[PDB]
Parts: C-alpha cells; structure tokens; sequence
C-alpha cells in the first residue's frame, strides 16, 4: 500500500541458517556455541536491515550504530519469535531451520525460563492473530525502542523517528485501540525478556573458557561493551506502559 509497507517487506532479512551440527549429541556447549555464531549471523544481517530503513540516516552516525547495537537482542527474539509462530505454531523455537529447539534442547541449554518465556511470545503471535504488516512495523519500532539514560548525540532526530514509526503502527492498525493498547503491550514484553537473555549472555561470556561455550569476534566485543551499559542502567528500554 504505502511506500512504507512496500519498504519493510522488500528490507526484511531472508533465511539465516546457524551451522549446527545436528548429528552430535545436546550438549550446553554445542548448543550455545551455534546460538552464537547464528548471533553473529543475524547480526551481520540486522545491521543492514537497520541501515536500509525509512528515515535510518537521518540519525547520527554515532546513534546510527549505538541504536543497533543496543536493540538487536529484542529485534533478534522478535523475529526468532514470528518464525517460531508461522513455522511451527510455536511448539518449538525456530531459531533457524538448522536450530530448532524442541523442549529438550530448552533444558539442555540452559535457559529453560527464558525459552519458556519466548515460546509465550511466540503464542501471542497467534492468540493476537498479528498480521504479517503488524509484525514489520512493530519490528521496526523494537530497533528504537532502547536508548541512553543520557539521550543520544542528536536526541531530536532519534524522536522524530520514533514518533513516524509509531505513526506507521497506528495506520496500519488503522476498540480499535484495544488493538494498540495490546501490541504496545506486546512490544514492552519483549524487553524483560531481552533483559533476562542479556544478563544470561553476559554470564556466559565471563565464564566461557570455563565451560567451552565459544563466542565470536563481534558477539564478544557487543556483549562486554554494549551489553553491560545496558545491565548497570545507563542504557534502557523506551516502555509505552509503566
Ligand atoms: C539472539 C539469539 C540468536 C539469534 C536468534 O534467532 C534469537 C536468539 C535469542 C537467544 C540468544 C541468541 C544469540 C546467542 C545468545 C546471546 C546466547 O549467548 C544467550 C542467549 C542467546
Ligand atoms: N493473548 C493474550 C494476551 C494477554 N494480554 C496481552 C495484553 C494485555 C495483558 C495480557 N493475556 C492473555 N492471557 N492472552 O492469552
């Protein structure tokens, strides 16, 4: 419909695979390992979504990459979510077709609770009947969707970006409102769930050697830079509802 829509569906990253070897057994250190290289992945490739989308360049070359590097934990789960949903109707995490993790895998990586959590989210896609243009744009609205405590280099052009994007989600919704109320809610549950996979990651990478979990090059460097802003407060998430 609009050059909007248009936009967002001829952007949107096709099929990354993981690289796990399916035939070795679960293993906390298997499993995770190929959960960070398919991070790596989806990075390389969320980078250049971001970067192609209505409005990306009018932010700050700094923010350009800080808003990234903050968001793609949610991005990440929010896709991997909707895959989960048209795939597999959420039975499993279709976190790529080479990475599906059935309930076992859930336990044997280690974070049962948090994969139970984005099964759930998964389930919303469904128990909302969210339209593949709805998904888009709240997808879209997650990568400014955390932010500074301390604002950006060029807050005023980060707002007016926000505030189009919202817009964009209110048009394409467009009682009517419950709609809206319950994606924006759906939008901040993706964020203690970030949270949760943030603290986790963190975790991890501090005692990689001692588990042989192993990380990439750009996962280490945003998870030890990045990632503990977030953590200690200086960054957090833009919630609609308190
Ligand atoms: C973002 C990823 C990787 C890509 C994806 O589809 C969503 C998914 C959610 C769990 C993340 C994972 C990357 C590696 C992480 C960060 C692990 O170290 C701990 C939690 C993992
Ligand atoms: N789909 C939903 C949504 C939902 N709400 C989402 C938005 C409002 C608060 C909770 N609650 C339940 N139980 N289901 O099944």
């Amino acid at each position: 419909q609009p050059i909007f829509l248009n936009v967002l569906e001829a952007i949107e990253p096709g099929v990354v695979c993981a690289g796990h070897d399916n035939n070795q057994p679960d293993s906390f250190a298997a499993l995770l390992s190929s959960l960070n290289e398919l991070g790596e992945r989806q990075l390389v490739h969320v980078v250049k979504w971001a970067k192609a989308l209505p409005g990306f360049r009018n932010l700050h070359v700094d923010d350009q990459m800080a808003v990234i590097q903050y968001s793609w934990m949610g991005l990440m789960v929010f896709a991997m979510g909707w895959r989960s949903f048209t795939n597999v109707n959420s039975a499993m995490l279709y976190f790529a077709p080479d990475l599906v993790f059935n309930e076992y895998r859930m336990h044997k990586s280690r974070m049962y609770s948090q994969c139970v959590r984005m099964r759930h989210l998964s389930q919303e896609f469904g128990w909302l009947q969210i339209t593949p243009q709805e998904f888009l744009c709240m997808k879209a609205l997650l990568l400014f969707s955390i932010i500074p405590v301390d604002g950006l280099k060029n807050q005023k052009f980060f707002d007016e970006l926000r505030m189009n994007y919202i817009k964009e989600l209110d048009r394409i919704i467009a009682s009517c409102s419950r709609r809206f109320y319950q994606l924006t809610k759906l939008l901040d549950s993706v964020q203690p769930i970030a949270r949760e996979l943030h603290q986790f990651t963190f975790d991890l990478l501090i005692k990689s050697h001692m588990v042989s979990v192993d990380f990439p090059e750009m996962m280490a460097e945003i998870i030890s830079v990045q990632v503990p802003k977030i953590l200690s407060g200086k960054v957090k998430p833009i919630y609609f509802h308190t």
